[PDB]
């Protein structure tokens, strides 16, 4: 049961896959993260929610990628996951929802982008 | 992982409950029911969202809930939780977080009456 007295937040957190299969050679890491990433900075301060470019592709390099992947860091575990974005929102439960809902909306605009 | 190209429906479901610690006498069931069960007609229709008061309490009928617990049927176990607010909404993600908000903040005017 939500209570809505509780001192709890709630967490919400989404994985959006980017549909590389629909759109094989659109960029979308560069489109969502942008010139110096303040695509993404902007994205996030005004959905207020935590959002990240995860999975293989995500640093448009290569070269680092694998490095980073041999190296066996626990926090480039993601690296070897499907390209997608990581969506974390937390708040008393309506606002968790809004916050959530909100990114969902701005993050498909990127992710079907001839919608 | 979302998908945004699957055919699956996502649902979101969520239980809230009524506040009747914080408001031992106010009667959430008669005002969110409204005459006839028309503000809660309303309220879904408005949100686009399914939403149901059960747990004990929710009939305002003492002894038409007893009736129906002590039968047994399924359909009634509900008469023994505590009494909420039961928010169920269903679509495509981004569709069915909107849903989910929505409904969730015009319920929240309702169990947290003197806000």
């Amino acid at each position: 049961y939500l209570d809505l007295f509780s001192h709890k937040n709630m967490k919400l957190k989404e994985r959006v896959l980017i549909p590389v299969k629909q759109y094989p050679k659109f960029n979308f890491v560069g489109k969502i993260l942008g010139p110096q990433g303040n695509t993404i900075k902007r994205l996030q301060e005004e959905t207020g929610a935590k959002i990240s470019v995860l999975g293989k592709g995500s640093m448009r390099d290569k070269a680092k990628e694998e490095e980073l992947r041999k190296g066996g860091d626990p926090k480039y575990a993601h690296l070897n996951m499907d390209l997608h974005v990581f969506i974390e929102v937390f708040g008393p439960p309506c606002e968790a929802y809004a916050l959530m809902a909100h990114a969902m909306e701005e993050v498909k605009k990127f992710l079907v982008p001839d919608m």
